[PDB]
């Protein structure tokens, strides 16, 4: 199944590593006994992978190409 770094975006929020979740349960973390989804992660190497990872979803990357680092600060 597709599978790899759990991606939330920077600044945004957005999830852009999460949406076929509902049938690939490779998003949540085995935590002890919650869904059949924890317990296929219940296994003794996080198979969902441990990885929060934050990065740029296409409107950021937007925000960055059409905009020159996303406009600045304040001054
Ligand atoms: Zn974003």
């Amino acid at each position: 199944q597709s599978m790899a770094l759990h991606y939330y975006c920077r600044h945004c929020g957005v999830k852009v590593g999460s949406l076929e979740s509902s049938m690939v349960s490779t998003d949540s973390l085995g935590f002890q006994h919650l869904t059949n989804e924890e317990r296929n992660d219940m296994i003794s190497y996080k198979e969902n992978g441990d990885v929060h990872v934050l990065t740029i979803c296409e409107d950021c990357q937007e925000a960055l190409d059409r905009n020159p680092h996303y406009h600045e600060y304040h001054t």
